[PDB]
């Protein structure tokens, strides 16, 4: 009983994303493509929106892994879907070690979801900054996974 990302989950976590059809290349020297795709990203790379879609999908690959080996507890595709965006967005190692996570093996779907409130800020110098950007991700993620 392994998931996959739907096409919806893909379009979901896309949204957050700005769509870089020329390669342009990082500070430590990498280039950067698509929806921030960089292991195959070379230099004068172009890509269309269908190329990108590809890319993402190469990127999301270890999410979709990680999400199916660390929660334990049967998921509805939705949930999963959300499941890959936030996954995505934290990284894996910070999910491992998530409250979501944690929650989310307990069966309790709720605190889940608002669990996800704690990863809506960064630190600079030790002070804590909410991101709206991360207010309106968590607000569709948490949509998305608490539905049906
Ligand atoms: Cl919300």
């Amino acid at each position: 009983a392994r998931h996959k990302i739907s096409r919806a989950g893909v379009e979901l976590i896309k949204s957050f994303e700005g769509l870089r059809q020329q390669a342009s290349q990082l500070p430590d020297g990498r280039w950067m493509i698509g929806y921030g795709h960089t292991f195959s990203a070379r230099e004068g790379a172009r890509v269309t929106a269908e190329d990108a879609d590809a890319l993402l999908r190469f990127d999301l690959l270890p999410i979709v892994e990680a999400v199916n080996n660390l929660v334990h507890t049967p998921l509805t595709q939705n949930q999963f879907d959300a499941l890959v965006s936030f996954c995505f967005n934290i990284g894996i190692e910070a999910f491992g070690q998530s409250d979501v996570l944690r929650r989310v093996n307990e069966g309790r779907v709720t605190e889940a979801a608002q669990a996800m409130d704690n990863w809506t800020s960064a630190e600079f110098n030790g002070q804590t900054y909410v991101l709206a950007p991360l207010i309106r991700r968590r607000a569709s993620e948490k949509s998305l996974f608490l539905t049906p």
